[PDB]
């Protein structure tokens, strides 16, 4: 029942299960993981792939012997499960030198650096078969108001991606770049709070098609917005490069909690709309299993995961396949709002009298919606009534 | 000291001053304003111009006669005044037949009607001599997830800011228009919800330079978002067509306080942003005089919104002027933030070996970015300290 | 499948579904219902009562006439269906003479008439056979830090709770209060703002034994707390006189939406928390059926809301039922957690070497706390799976 | 100018200033402070005195020798200075052990581990000079609502209190006990997570007198709630033990920003409360130094906290003293508002017919609040205009 297999997609950091528990008021509860056994002990679970930052699977300041042989352990692990790495990432926010940021860091020479340090983990990116390059900017902000010109930073973000786009077009690689929008921690306001302000920041690089956003469920809900919402609207302007799945409390610290917990609705409307619009890239859960547990936990948190995605696109599909939910639908006119507004065009529009002129807006406004039937319809099917 | 002059572009909706005191709890504690008083106390102020819905100046269902009626002593009083108006809206969200939405209900009639609506009203608006005509999508949303299909109605959405475009480019106009994001509240949702979203979403209109943003510093506060930030944001873009301010109490309802309430340091650091990025739009104020207050304390809040743009005004500048802030910047690099990261080239960049081989990783981490000693100076100028 | 019987208590508001979809924004979408015709549909839909504001019954205004007679007709319903009035409560916030409060008003006057507004409605409350009688305070509070001195609104509040409390204790009435906490909507911050501050208010009061808590859902949300741990608290206080059942996502304004609705989860701990405790006093839905609604969707939410409640309560007693459950509940020492820390005295404890100079720290810290497992438990039981 | 002296009774944790900039995705950006260090350079600075936790001044698993020269040295530099310590606390978050809790871990070694852990503390406390001891419960909550009974939570927070009271009792000390509340994080929901809930919790002690309220300005914001009104509601119960000040940007991570910092009115407002009430205990700063800052940002920031509160106190000051502010809070009737409300009694009360059948309601209605008066003259005095 509900088993995850790897056709599913479902994929995991490295710094996920790996989290050794420090949290900003406390010591790791848990020793560190090697990456192979992650990897093996991920695909025994039925994940399709695993994901890194360049300092999750090669210890910063390593000599290139050291960094080879990490690689090759790694390579060799996903060679003998068939583990997919879809997607990488540049941790740009640990050490101290990115305390200010890494691509709008004030100070230039850390900013080369965090190309440099980019440049080097998309050539492993690619070379492991990554389909996505993530650029999280956690560092990226401010805690006041004048410690930052955020149009001058916006030109430094942009000139940032805009090299990286010369890179991999130089290269001749197929990798395309996903924004992870955050609204806030560890700066007090981070740069590209949302999706939206990803999306419309992308419009503005010399290669719009080569960018997309990767969105968090945990970070749109620690600004009040409503995923689903967000998420379609990704979808609708194409953008959807890769997603992350995790549950949220509402506003607050980032708790990355396992995907279904938090907004239990909103991740069967997620749900519901990923397979509805028929995304196809991977579902990657960027939780971290609480520093209450031990490995045994971490492993169930891991399988949960997987586990509520599969519940949840199970009671989704019996929705949506419902005669009585396809009825109710049809009673709220959700077909009528896929209809043109007015493909007849703007002057017979305008010279429709019932539209202006002759419209009861009174027999229009009496038309209930009928969105409360439909609501609880979906109540039923989730909870399974 | 502080006193507002025309030439300051102070402007106020109809619907501010005239709020009769109606919430969702409570019944008005106030008699109606005719509109021609309110222009002319207002300019008695120092306002600068005036902005309406339809419906503040025409009453819903007038015949001609009386909307002409209402309109020629609306311009008789602009007359006497020499009152401008730079903004004018549609309301689509009172009357019950916008109850699920105006442009993007799911009925398709209310959709020809919406945009009928408003194509009238664009043409009074631009009689009057609006430069900007905005759009508040207050009933386009949902308050459950199956209630709309928000790729499907965003597809409507655009469809009618296309045909308003065309509109306004058959008819000749100079007019342009200004999506105001917000948000939540009257729907539990609502679609394009942050400054961020509405940029992206006008990247995908036929015609984008015709369409920009009017920010309303309470709703993104109402997200947990910098409001400076944002604003920034659609500067950089070339998108800040008009801008609405007032004041919030961080998240929860739209409280629409007068300006400089609410969070008294983002209020600085907006009018810092405006007056050095030579903003010259608007300074309009969309706030409510609470209901506690009379028609003498309706007056006295308009007065503190203007009041309180120019103190900001006054410390915000002596801020800058300021030899200390100046020395306070560069020890701070904000400088080095407007330098390109890397005009030498991508090929430059990766042969710098001083950029990543022999970069010295811990003398750049211990240079402290002196921020606390330039907030303190941005708060003593704000205190008067 | 779930249908709702008197047993169950759930009980509604004469406001709830006959709100009229007036919001801040909008104009009323559904003309006003009868008390009466209230009183019959719900009884059909397995309400076990209905609740008042004297102004939901008795329009404001009315000669006693009047008054006995809308009484009379309201007497007569309740006898045809034997619904019971459990709770009742006065309207002290929609008339604008409470824009500044009714107990805690600056205005002296207006303070004396709230408390014989509210003494009035007591006495009917009594007769028609309320067991608890709500304090409200919507509009005690403040937009504006001078605006209140808190500690003198809090003697007023005191005073005024101490009149009532010698008022019932005069006159024999098994009737007692319960103050419903609110944290903001409609005045910019409330006093006691949540089940906490009025918990410690009441132990303030001259006869506290008469005062209790009326918690509601969507309330302690906007503050962004822990509805089911607030809970928690007031019974463990015993003071949980009634209860408030709806739906809120997060914190914005109050939404009201139908129970089950808004966070899911909390929810379910909510259904269970009640069961497991036994709490025995009316489910009250205190929720507005969203304007897009007719008269048709306003029972459909209705029905929701019980329907709600029911199916939790089974998911929740089937979770305590599992002996799976039962196992994780013990590997997670929740049986542990209702062990005295210290039955055997400070003395003991200040001598036991294993409690501190032998302690093995590392042991302890090493078991895991077995919380995922549990929670992936309690989710399969929620949705059925 | 606003120079701070030892008269001010500011005070700062070891905690703030000694923090290495360590948080949940980033690495130390400072080296570790010698306690002794930190003492000294506050005296420079005009501090009244330190805090402490026992391991912020004791390193975790001292024997008794080295623990009494880490005690000798601080204790020295104390002496060399003047500086006091009024107020300690343990630490009970940090270390594994404490991952579900120290008072209420479910398992109960910890619990006793916990108490004997802060009764060695306590015993340093009052050696040292402690007025107020506090707790700060940062591990006692929950992530998911199975993980833990409220109810029984509670019933060993309360015996853990008791224990201690029942401790301080037989030493014959003069230390106070203050709940520093926190709504949520480190933990996903914190027990006693607002000041008014930590206020009831102590009603229900054994010996409520010893116990009080420890508020931080940052805190009670996370919740979205006003400070100065929760401060005034301690003040009212008369448990106002402490205070922590700082800075804290709306609802989202915690930010312990420097007090001034976040919202500006609330600061300016709590500290014309703080005067006006008379308070006399320590103003202690629980702030965070930003991990951008070298050390010479850290006493900047210092600084900052003293300096922001010596302006607030000016301003709050000729605020209060100015006549025409004396006049607008007239016209705002906070007068009136310090009336009994029915000093006559019940009886005349009742039989008021000036009270209700004769109330003129709408001359009531009608006179305006005048609070956008009083407020603009409280943000010109703030402002200095
Ligand atoms: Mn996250
Ligand atoms: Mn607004
Ligand atoms: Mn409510
Ligand atoms: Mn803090």
């Amino acid at each position: 029942n509900y088993q995850p297999t790897p056709e599913d997609r479902f994929t995991f950091g490295l710094w996920t299960v790996g989290w050794q528990g420090r949290d900003p008021f406390g010591d790791a509860t848990r020793r560190a993981l090697d990456p192979v056994e992650s990897v093996r002990r991920l695909a025994e679970l039925g994940a399709h792939g695993v994901t890194f930052h360049d300092d999750d699977l090669i210890p910063f300041g390593s000599s290139d012997s050291e960094r080879e042989e990490h690689v090759k352990r790694f390579r060799q692990a996903l060679d003998d499960t068939g583990m997919k790495v879809p997607m990488a990432t540049t941790n740009l926010f640990t050490h101290p030198v990115f305390k200010d940021g890494g691509f709008t860091a004030n100070d230039r020479d850390v900013r080369r650096y965090a190309l440099r340090k980019t440049i080097r983990n998309i050539d492993l990116a690619v070379e492991l078969g990554a389909e996505t390059y993530v650029a999280w900017g956690g560092r990226e902000g401010a805690e006041s108001g004048g410690a930052k010109d955020v149009r001058d930073a916006l030109d430094r973000m942009k000139e940032a991606f805009d090299l990286l786009g010369e890179y991999v077009t130089s290269q001749g690689y197929d990798i395309r770049f996903a924004i992870e929008p955050k609204p806030n921690e560890p700066r007090g306001d981070i740069l590209l709070p949302t999706v939206g302000h990803a999306l419309a920041f992308i419009e503005r690089l010399e290669r719009p098609e080569l960018y997309g956003v990767n969105p968090e469920v945990g970070h749109e809900q620690m600004a009040g917005l409503n995923f689903p919402h967000g998420i379609a609207q990704a979808l609708w302007a194409g953008k959807l490069f890769h997603i992350d799945l995790n549950g949220q409390n509402g506003i607050k610290y980032d708790q990355d909690l396992r995907f279904g917990a938090g907004d239990l609705r909103a991740a069967f409307w997620l749900v519901d709309l990923l397979e509805s619009a028929g995304y196809s890239g991977p579902r990657h859960f960027d939780f971290k299993p609480p520093r209450t547990e031990d490995f045994d936990g971490v492993w169930a948190s891991a399988a949960g995961c997987m586990r509520n995605y599969l519940i949840l696109k199970e009671r989704a599909a019996a929705f949506r396949a419902d005669p009585e939910v396809q009825e109710a639908l049809r009673a709220s006119r959700l077909d009528e709002l896929a209809r043109p507004t007015a493909a007849d065009g703007l002057q017979a529009l305008l010279d429709d009298r019932s539209a202006f002129e002759e419209f009861d807006v009174d027999a229009a406004a009496a038309r209930g919606m009928a969105f409360e039937r439909l609501d609880q319809l979906a109540m039923d099917h989730l909870l399974g009534a």
